[PDB]
């Protein structure tokens, strides 16, 4: 990895957002990005106040410089697509960090395991390409032939963790120089398992078996540790629909535009067009955030919070909400 300058931390250091709680539930990224016209460097800021705010990295020997390094270098690897972009995974990053503080979910989890899910959210997506799992293997693209061959269909999980591993393997943007021994080692499986659990196809499972450990006692306290880590960054990647209405629509927009462009690459290569992925179909945005809602985001949350996580319930209510609200634009439609 090359070096990040002295230039690339000022340009970042300059920002000083104001108006802006970057701790709050309210949090509007969308209007952060609009206040200026370096919004890279505002979501770098964003990402540098959040964890320099949490008061962990100082705890575990990252400096400053480290963080800021790491920081950039994560947004090096983030493309120019619609939705999973650098702008996705600071979402997460302040998103994960008001279920931690303010839905009291940081009473379940060590400081380090709060620290790697801060540091865990600006790795997961690195270098997507605004085309899904199914894409790769649909096509027999090279990167789909290499996961079907060694075994694992995680096909960019198993590379976002790839390129975040080549990120830490410097001391210079490693924010885990500081650990050594079984807290390095704990740091790194974590991060790595996060991220593989962020892949759709293994929902259902991710959730049951935290749903399970949860409710049992005497669950391993480990394992359950690394469940409530798993469960946090799902939360945070499908936490759209638990924003304000209007920040909902915006990501929305977003991942539907980035859909219908995996869709046109689809059908450019005569492979298999989902109907959420066919801009011919036109699909009405309330009746899809309606069945996104219904289908997964408020069962994953209902089931999480009434299980274990009980403050982080204002995310049901805004599910609740905004599904209302959808229902109204049909309403008057
Ligand atoms: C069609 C149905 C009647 C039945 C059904 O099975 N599903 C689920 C479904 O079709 N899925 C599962 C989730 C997948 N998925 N979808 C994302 C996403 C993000 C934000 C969205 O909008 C808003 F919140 F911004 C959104 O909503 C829109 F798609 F509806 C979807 C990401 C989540 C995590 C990782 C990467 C993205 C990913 O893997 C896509 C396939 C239904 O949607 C209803
Ligand atoms: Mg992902
Ligand atoms: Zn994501």
């Amino acid at each position: 990895v090359t070096a990040i300058t002295k230039v690339e931390r000022e340009a970042v250091l300059v920002c000083e957002l104001p108006s802006f709680d970057v701790t709050d539930v309210e949090f509007d990224l969308f209007r952060a990005r609009e206040s200026t016209d370096k919004p890279l460097d505002v979501a770098a800021a964003i990402a540098y106040r959040l964890l320099l705010g949490s008061g962990l990295p100082q705890k575990f020997g990252c400096s400053d410089e480290v963080l800021l390094n790491f920081i950039l270098q994560c947004r090096k690897k983030y493309r120019n697509v619609p939705y999973h972009n650098f702008y996705h995974v600071v979402d997460v990053c302040q998103t994960i960090h008001t279920f931690l503080y303010r839905g009291n979910v940081y009473e379940k989890l060590t400081e380090l395991e709060c620290f790697v899910l801060l540091i865990t959210a600006l790795v997961h997506d690195l270098d997507h390409m605004g085309l899904n799992n199914s894409f790769y293997l649909k096509t027999e693209s090279p990167l789909g032939i290499l996961s079907s061959a060694s075994g694992n269909t995680s096909v960019l999980e198993v590379h976002h963790c790839n390129l975040a591993v080549e990120i830490l393997s410097d001391p210079e943007s490693d924010v885990f120089d500081g650990l050594e021994g079984a807290e390095r080692t704990l740091a790194f499986r974590s991060m790595i398992d996060c991220v593989l659990a962020t892949d759709m196809a293994k929902h259902g499972s991710a959730l049951e078996a935290f749903l399970a450990s949860a409710a049992d006692q005497s669950s391993d306290e480990a394992a359950f540790h690394r469940m409530t880590m798993e469960i946090i960054l799902k939360a945070g990647d499908i936490s759209n629909v638990t924003k304000p209405f209007d920040i909902s629509r915006q990501w929305a927009m977003a991942v539907t535009e980035e859909f219908y462009r995996q869709g046109d690459m689809e059908k450019e290569r005569g492979v298999e067009v989902l109907p959420m992925f066919d801009r011919s179909k036109n699909m009405e945005l309330a009746k899809g955030q309606i069945g996104f809602i219904d289908f997964v985001a408020a069962p994953f949350f209902q089931k999480i919070v009434d299980a274990c996580l009980q403050g982080m319930q204002w995310t049901v209510d805004r599910i609740k909400s905004n599904r209302a609200q959808w229902e109204r634009v049909l309403e008057t439609r």
